[PDB]
């Protein structure tokens, strides 16, 4: 009984710490607030898998739902193969945040597409400086890894839409709403 | 101890029922979501005063401030009771209430301006026009007169609550119901670098 509760409570501790991180990313809180929410929601499983596999690779050197956990452990091993930088994690994290959208599209697809492109360019630039042994190779791998991140979580998004709150919506809109200062509008001066 | 708790809990019951009402108003949920929130926030005391004074005039014919059927500070309540009496003077229609309510919702903004001042200014204008049209059909006893009164009444509604906005300032509930229908949660399209 106790196990599945704690992971849904750690999931919650982090989902609030993701918001705080995303809200410094350039041009995020400059998106529509509808979209901020949608983009964090849709990404979350891609985002978590990466983050978990990362802390595997960093903390216990890729040592520590076994159908489903096996994937993450497998990626954390890939991280050692690539000797992934932090830079490459934080960028690839952002990219995952922007890799899952609704088929409908977002409020401002135009704004979103610039942001994603902006970041995809950061990666491009960032691997004409940290490859191994040319740049184009490093790019092919980091990209294909981000893709396989979707495949890992491919069939487990419906199975989340169950577990998928009033918590985060508080912290996202928190800083953006702009609450003495009030200007009332009169019909006669 | 018990009194001031219940009014802050009736305030909360209504704050959620305002959201649901606003979200059918034409061109509201078409505003920025930042603005929906700001507009409901800033208006709330203008909005409540009108609504309370209205249920006075409708339910008990302007005798007691009918806070609810579950309930049939006097510096401040005196104002509302005073307005509810004005309502009888004008024999205010429901139409005139619901429109004037919307106008109050769009009558208080931050001096900074909203995310989409342009969008907001069209909305307000749109509704100010509804009034204008709506009192070239329900006056008494010419149209221009009825406008002067309903407008000056919406103004006095700001004066009534003039100094009590700080005292309100100085939640996670409504933010849930506003964004509720607007965010658009199987359907997911993941974006691949290689097909
Ligand atoms: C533990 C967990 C987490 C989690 O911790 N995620 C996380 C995301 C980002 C970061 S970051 C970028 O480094 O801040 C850190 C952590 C998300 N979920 C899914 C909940 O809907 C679960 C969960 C719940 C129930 C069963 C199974 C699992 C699990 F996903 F673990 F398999
Ligand atoms: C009761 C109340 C209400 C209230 O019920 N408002 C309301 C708004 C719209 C509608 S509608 C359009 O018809 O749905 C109905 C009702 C708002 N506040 C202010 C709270 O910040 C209080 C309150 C709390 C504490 C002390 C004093 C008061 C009071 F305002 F009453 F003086």
């Amino acid at each position: 009984e106790n196990l599945l509760s704690t992971l849904n409570r750690l999931a919650g501790k982090q989902m609030i710490q993701v918001v705080k991180w995303a809200k410094v990313l350039p041009g995020f809180k400059n998106l529509p607030l509808e979209d901020q929410i949608t983009l964090i929601q849709y990404s979350w499983m891609s985002l978590s898998s990466f983050a978990l596999s990362w802390r595997s690779y960093k903390h216990t050197n890729s040592q520590f739902m076994y159908e489903l956990c096996q994937g993450m452990h497998q990626i954390s091993l890939q991280f050692v193969r690539l000797q992934l930088t932090f830079e490459e994690y934080t960028i690839m994290k952002v990219l995952l945040l922007l890799s899952t959208i609704p088929k409908d599209g977002l409020k401002s697809q135009a704004a979103f597409e610039e942001m994603r492109t902006n970041y995809i360019k950061e990666l491009r630039k960032m691997v004409t400086k940290s490859p191994n042994g040319q740049s184009w190779q490093r790019f092919y791998q980091l990209t294909k890894l981000l893709d396989s991140m979707h495949d890992l979580v491919s069939d487990l998004l419906e199975f989340c839409f169950y577990t998928f709150p009033a918590m985060l919506v508080e912290i996202i809109s928190d800083q953006l709403p702009k609450v003495g200062n009030a200007k009332p509008l009169y019909f006669h001066r």
